[PDB]
């Protein structure tokens, strides 16, 4: 850039994006020939399915396509190369970033946010844990096409405050995961987006997954569409430059199970970090299904995000990661569970609640 | 609470309907294979010049209890009640006792605003009225449409199009105003009665209760009933109640001319981009190039029509998601009826 009336975020992404070319192309892997995965493909092409299918069966891609349109207007075809929007499956990503920082003794879990984030202040004290596990007491998170970043969103959410009588009791809101944003931003002293590459995206070699604004990936971002009134329309994201770490990023299908995958066979944490984190519910220290941007169920794991349009769906356990893309909004849970369930046939015991895992 | 006064005394003391659907006719299995293969649950119901070809449930009704939708399941139409409404209105114009391009203030003197909003303005969703926010508190029409007058007139809004509920709250109560009778009274004489609609009710009717489908959407950790708790404020918006087979009697019907003459009734119908419909929506509905349109999203359902002379395709979701990707696939797709239905500017006789 130049003058630099940026912030954190934007900074860091131009710089590691001035020599970057687009992506490497990916292949459709569809086999036929197995009657699991052409059961798959007849389902999502007789139900018109409009988006993106990827599959990984004991740590390998079996299976990944693309459905229908990713740009209507321009007449682009849904690729494997195509990102989608994942919405609050970044809660995920930052999540990671979170349990990354506590074992590097930077954060601990059950400590105040003001304790990490000064200014962040509020009618009574909240612990990360709260924010976390979405109980934190927080008014919903009323996004402002205003707020050109991270900080005036966090800011924004102090200012509104608590609601008492949701005081310690659950609520989904974007915004718990926004100001967990911003404390991973305040105690690294780094942009989300940095902390991201640096300590996931990179390491886990996610070349086919970018933020919104990324000049080399603008080519394979998906559109969303909902129908309304008038037709199919576009919903244009106009708030994402505010949403770093609670539905800003685009991925493939592929990278998503290449991710969950590689987490899977340790490539993050230890095995005793990484076994309750994916599998333990039901305890003191993960007490519901939800942990960490993402769920722990009994049969599988999910990551869901809905957002302008699209719909990003993984469901998930110990041999098949599905990853579910949808960019005409509808029903992808349906879909997805058909798949899981009915066709790949894994509705059967996973995780066990209450047992403390080793 | 005129509404339910009405309702409990009709009611102080309906027929099953059968499936048809003949798998020997290559269109009707083409979409019952279709409707099977994307996992649809709800009904649909498809008239061919009149007669019922096709009536069929498909998934739960109600999934706590195991209730199987069939042809008596009678979903939450939504936004389509407002064609009922609609009806009422040019009914009402017919009978001279209002005038489309007469203010709301002539026939309901309460409903006062910063500038007067003709009756023509609500219908076409056009009326500058902030968006109606709905509650729990409202007990009846009367406080939501006190409660939408309140708020007023949203500038820049002024004059240009909001789809809004309110616009045709404030229509239904108009309709009882005028007429000095309950909107479901309204509705039962002018319309659901002579058109033999009685598999239609509103949200309270006792002998329908078995057949009231529950809508569902699975927002986070499963699939979860949404529960309507306002439809008491929502005569005329999208609190009734419609068998799939009802929707497709009633608009064969109406293009039969048996609610008003041919002179009233084609332009209603088919003509748009006029200065009498500007637009493709008039009173509650869609008159489009290729075909004419109703929908409602309520609570976890979805109902939806597309038609023309030939079909009337009705089909109602009770799990949340995409209708009308599955709606075009039958009429366009399958029926082949993408053609030449209504015509842009023509004065139609």
């Amino acid at each position: 850039h130049k003058e630099t009336k940026l912030s954190d975020n934007e900074k860091y992404l131009v710089d590691r994006n001035k020599e970057k070319v687009a992506p490497s192309k990916l292949k459709e892997v569809y086999n036929s020939k197995d009657p699991k995965y052409k059961k798959i493909d007849k389902y999502l092409q007789s139900s018109l399915f409009n988006g993106s299918v990827a599959i990984y069966e004991n740590g390998k891609l079996k299976m990944s396509k693309g459905y229908g349109y990713q740009d209507f207007e321009k007449g682009i075809k849904n690729t494997p190369n195509t990102m989608f929007l994942i919405g609050s499956a970044q809660k995920f990503s930052t999540g990671l970033l979170l349990k990354q920082l506590e074992e590097e003794h930077k954060i601990n879990i059950n400590d105040p946010v003001s304790k990490y984030l000064p200014w962040f202040k509020t009618s009574k004290p909240i612990p990360l844990k709260d924010l976390m596990l979405h109980q934190s007491g927080l008014y919903k998170y009323k996004s402002s096409k205003d707020y050109k970043n991270l900080d005036q969103a966090v800011k924004a959410i102090q200012k509104r405050g608590i609601d008492p009588k949701k005081y310690k009791k659950h609520m989904y809101n974007d915004g718990n995961y926004l100001v967990l944003a911003k404390v991973i931003e305040e105690v690294t002293g780094k942009s989300y987006a940095e902390n991201y590459y640096t300590k996931i995206g990179d390491p886990l070699k996610l070349q086919h997954t970018a933020f919104y604004d990324e000049q080399p990936f603008k080519k394979y971002l998906a559109k969303g569409y909902a129908y309304n009134s008038t037709g199919l329309s576009f919903l244009r994201p106009n708030i994402l430059d505010q949403y770093y770490g609670a539905g800003n990023l685009y991925m493939t299908p592929t990278d998503m199970g290449k991710l969950i995958t590689q987490i899977q066979q340790y490539k993050l944490f230890s095995p005793k970090i990484t076994n309750p984190l994916l599998h333990e519910f039901g305890t003191k220290q993960y007490p519901d299904e939800y942990r960490y941007g993402f769920y722990a169920k009994p049969t599988l794991n999910r990551l869901n995000g809905g957002f302008f349009g699209q719909v990003f769906t993984v469901y998930y356990n110990d041999k098949y990661v599905v990853v579910l893309a949808l960019n005409v909004k509808g029903n992808n849970e349906v879909r997805i569970k058909h798949i899981y369930n009915d066709i790949l046939k894994q509705n059967k015991p996973y995780n066990t609640k209450g047992v403390i895992v080793q």
